[PDB]
């Protein structure tokens, strides 16, 4: 009976408002007030939204999806008889439950110390050393030192973690938990889809890997870096090699050209995070798009509080299902990394706000990677020389341009291999091809592969590096910041074009365009109601992802990178 589905997906939608919210709240209390008596109330929510689930999730399971009719309510349905975990045994979700606490909770905690001194936290102290230390073996003691005490911890848990994930998969009719994560694309090619993207982006990579391993090879000196060889794994200015903009002092194509301090000038010119933020928002109203409810500037944690409580610091952005409540939970520096970051929690508050009126079930990105997106598009506009001379963090040629691009190219092409690899392990992991006794050598087996990267310190038996990245203890997807950083530079494109800009992509910056604006609500009011390529589609007029956009910004930067290792005989990548 048509009726009767339609009966049901409006009482789940109503319940899972209120028990949603109730969720959220306490999981928000919890995360900028860590207590035991904030853990109490977080857990009994826990029981509470699994037992929701399963009680919607059973009864959604009677349906045939297959007599129904209309397709929006055959989508929430389906979507419904996923339970997740909550599709454990009562004693196997228990044990689920703690070890991801435990997980993250070894991640957070973890300092590395000196002998007779200081214990360093990850943020920012090592983050700090690995940014400006440029001393081999200062460098190597925060690289080891975080691996030592942060990976090792974490593997005593990962294998029953990988166990349960896979069996709450298994129990909702999945292979294995990297299939059950996959399916969120709707994409059966995707494997495929995102190696042809991968293989596209090489020339960028292998010339800017070349280019930088020289670089290294001035500094560090020939005996610590092979110029026919991989890169280690501690040089590029990033506690797991992610992003490479911090060496851009080592790298400049063009010292002669001098660029600002935006950090010097940020401080020097008193902006504090909530600043940082009002310009996102600014953008986004320039754009025609939705500005942030006055609830979000009061209930918001733009910054790390001073009042003793004690906080998780990783970004991120926070949906109370309820169409007015929304939030970003942030420990701000005041710079440029941290600026950009404001603007990609603010997209990821953007997409909440323009799908607020969709079903909860519907209530999500058209994919993952769209989700991620959102803010990187308007933070490229923002990145230009143009934008940040007019916030007055830069003054004002060739050489400025080929210096733009080159910053460009070390947080963004340097990321392309990292955000591919980390959920390729994963998959060969929850799919049983890798065990216990292999996750680390397998681990390096795919940074030499993709990355070319080293470790600087051979690994031992014990050694678990991927227990040292947040994602990995914490059990959140990757592949959504591989396909956004492809997908973004499409939507750039696209907006740019909407704009009317003429001439190269990279000058492009889209402040004040309604019709960008227009073209990015109407993909973001579809939230998951259609397949991803509708939305693609209703941005960039085709529905395929495509590196297209990404090679054609940085086309200049390739024709310079070539003629550059060419002039030196670089060999290109690594046997
Ligand atoms: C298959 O069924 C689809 C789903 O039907 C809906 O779900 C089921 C479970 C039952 O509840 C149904 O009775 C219900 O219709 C169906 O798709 C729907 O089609 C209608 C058009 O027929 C679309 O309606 C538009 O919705 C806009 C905004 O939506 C929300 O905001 C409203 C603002 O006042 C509000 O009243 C309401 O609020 C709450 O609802 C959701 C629950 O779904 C809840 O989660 C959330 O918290 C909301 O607050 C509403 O949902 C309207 O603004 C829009 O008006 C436009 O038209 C006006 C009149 O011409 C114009 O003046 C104006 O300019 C607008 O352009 C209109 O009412 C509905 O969005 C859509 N549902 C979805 C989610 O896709 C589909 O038709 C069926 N398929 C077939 C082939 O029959
Ligand atoms: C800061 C950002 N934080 C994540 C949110 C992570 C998270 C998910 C679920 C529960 C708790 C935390 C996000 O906003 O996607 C992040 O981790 N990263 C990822 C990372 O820093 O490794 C990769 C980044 C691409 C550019 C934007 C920031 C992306
Ligand atoms: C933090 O700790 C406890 C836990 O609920 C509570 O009594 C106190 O008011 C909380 N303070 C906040 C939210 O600032
Ligand atoms: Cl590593
Ligand atoms: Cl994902
Ligand atoms: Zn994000």
């Amino acid at each position: 009976d048509e009726a009767e589905a339609s009966k049901f997906v409006e009482e789940y939608d109503r319940t899972s408002q209120v028990v949603w919210n109730e969720y959220a709240g306490a999981n928000w209390n919890y995360n900028t007030n860590i207590t035991t008596e904030t853990s109490k109330i977080l857990l009994q929510k826990n029981m509470q939204i699994a037992q929701h689930t399963l009680k919607y999730g059973t009864q959604a399971r009677k349906f045939d999806v297959n007599q129904l009719q209309n397709t929006t309510i055959k989508r929430i349905i389906k979507k419904v008889q996923d339970l997740e975990r909550a599709a454990l045994p009562a004693q196997e979700l228990e044990e689920y439950n703690k070890i991801l606490l435990d997980m993250e909770t070894t991640y957070s905690v973890a300092t590395v110390c000196h002998p007779q001194g200081s214990c360093l936290q990850l943020e920012p102290d090592l983050t700090n050393v690995m940014a400006t230390s440029r001393k081999y073996e200062d460098l190597l003691w925060a690289w080891e030192g975080w691996r030592d005490k942060a990976g090792r911890a974490i593997l005593q848990f990962y294998p029953k973690y990988v166990e349960l994930i896979n069996q709450a998969a298994r129990l909702n009719g999945y292979v294995d938990a990297g299939d059950s994560w996959r399916s969120m694309y709707e994409t059966p090619s995707l494997e495929q889809d995102l190696e042809r993207l991968f293989q596209e982006l090489q020339p960028l990579y292998l010339n800017l890997h070349a280019y930088v391993r020289r670089a290294l090879h001035r500094h560090y000196g020939a005996q610590h870096i092979n110029l026919e060889g991989p890169i280690p794994a501690h040089l590029l200015g990033n506690m797991w090699a992610q992003t490479w903009s911090n060496i851009y002092d080592l790298v400049v194509p063009f010292p002669s050209a001098p660029s600002m301090d935006t950090t010097e000038a940020m401080l020097k010119q008193g902006w504090t995070p909530r600043r940082m933020f009002k310009e996102a928002d600014d953008f986004f109203t320039s754009l025609g798009l939705l500005p942030v409810p006055p609830e979000f500037w009061q209930k918001s944690m733009l910054e790390k509080p001073t009042d003793g409580r004690e906080v998780v610091c990783h970004a991120s952005a926070w949906d109370f299902y309820n169409g007015k409540d929304f939030r970003i939970k942030q420990c701000t520096t005041v710079n440029l990394e941290d600026l950009v970051v404001a603007h990609h929690e603010m997209g990821h508050i953007q997409y909440f706000m323009q799908y607020k009126d969709l079903p909860v079930a519907l209530r999500e990105g058209a994919n993952p990677g769209f989700h991620e997106a959102i803010g990187d598009v308007l933070a490229l506009s923002v990145s230009t020389p143009k934008h940040l001379h007019s916030l007055n963090l830069l003054s004002s040629s060739d050489e400025h341009d080929i210096n733009f691009l080159m910053k460009m190219a070390l947080d963004k092409i340097a990321f392309i291999p990292f955000s591919y690899l980390v959920d390729q392990w994963r998959w060969r992991v929850f799919d049983g091809s890798i065990t216990k006794e292999n996750y680390n050598q397998e681990w390096w087996s795919l940074r030499l592969k993709y990355q070319g990267l080293c470790p600087p310190v051979p690994r031992t038996q014990g050694d678990f590096d991927p227990g040292a990245k947040f994602h990995i203890p914490s059990s959140v997807p990757y592949i959504r910041y591989f396909v956004s950083f492809i997908i973004q530079f499409q939507f750039h494109e696209a907006l740019c074009q909407a704009a009317g800009h003429t001439g190269p992509l990279h000058k492009c910056d889209i402040y004040q365009s309604k019709e960008a604006g227009q073209r990015l609500a109407t993909a973001m009011k579809l939230g998951f109601s259609r397949p991803w390529p509708e939305a693609m589609q209703l941005i960039t007029g085709q529905p395929q992802m495509s590196a297209s956009a990404m090679l054609s910004y940085f086309k200049p930067l390739l024709d310079w990178l070539r003629t550059e290792n060419e002039l030196h005989g670089e060999k290109l990548g690594w046997p």
